[PDB]
């Protein structure tokens, strides 16, 4: 808490929840999504930064577990950056419905033009900005 929390000491935001899950159940997640990736085309994985993400080519659009602190980077391809957040194993639905809301989205218009961009669970809510900042979105 030396920095990095200055005013902000604690996250208040938080659900304050604990897990209830054995973590044979995970473990058994984390193989069955592994596989997902395999067979998953355009999509990779890294240990580093055990995560997945896929490239359209035009842009670049990761998603990661419930913990989304590590969805920041320094690193820059100078295309727009989509923030997807979803359990792994609700990982392979996430993306059957995400994948299908971005081509969707796309084919009205390029997600290009919104400068940042971020999806949420299924059951929360997505919306873009154009400028990352500003009344005009785009939600669906």
């Amino acid at each position: 808490m030396a920095y990095g929390k200055s005013r902000y000491n604690s996250y208040r935001k938080r659900s304050f929840n604990r897990s209830n899950k054995q973590r044979r159940e995970y473990a058994q997640e984390m193989d069955r999504l592994e596989k997902a990736f395999e067979n998953l085309d355009g999509w990779y994985l890294s240990s580093m930064k055990d995560s997945a993400y896929k490239d359209f080519g035009k842009y670049e659009i990761r998603l990661s577990n419930h913990s989304a602190d590590n969805k920041y980077h320094d690193l820059e391809n100078g295309r727009l950056i989509v923030n997807i957040k979803a359990s792994k194993l609700n990982f392979v639905d996430i993306i059957e419905n995400k994948l299908d809301k971005i081509i969707e989205k796309i084919d009205k218009l390029d997600l290009d033009k919104y400068r940042f961009i971020n999806a949420t669970n299924l059951e929360h809510d997505i919306k873009c900005y154009y400028k990352g900042f500003k009344t005009k979105k785009e939600v669906i």
